[PDB]
């Protein structure tokens, strides 16, 4: 799916990503055991990478606005929750929040006039 996105097929890849992460969450819910818990850590890593890609691709497609910011924020928060010790996830989450701050500042300036 990363290759699909790199092939310019964006919307379909993103929808597939949503479906795949939902399925992967369902599988996690189905996953309860010790060695299965290790596979669940692997699941968390993979699906946190996935959530980061969901946030990034939704940002790229739908741009930045009041409606889009909550969804990507939710994706990145989920990614951080899945892996708290991944630099990319936390950096992306902070970058998104900072961009939201800048966006609201810009609309403050617009509202001033």
């Amino acid at each position: 799916m990363k290759n699909m996105w790199k092939s310019a097929r964006k919307i379909d890849a993103f929808q597939h990503m949503q479906h795949f992460v939902q399925t992967m969450q369902q599988q996690a819910q189905h996953a309860i055991a010790t060695e299965d818990q290790q596979h669940k850590q692997e699941l968390h890593k993979l699906m946190a990478r996935c959530f980061l890609k969901l946030g990034e691709w939704q940002l790229n497609l739908q741009g930045i606005n009041e409606s889009t910011i909550p969804k990507v924020l939710q994706y990145y928060s989920a990614a951080t929750e899945h892996d708290r010790s991944w630099y990319k996830a936390w950096h992306a989450w902070a970058v998104m929040n900072f961009e939201a701050v800048l966006h609201y500042k810009h609309q403050n300036q617009a509202r001033d006039e």
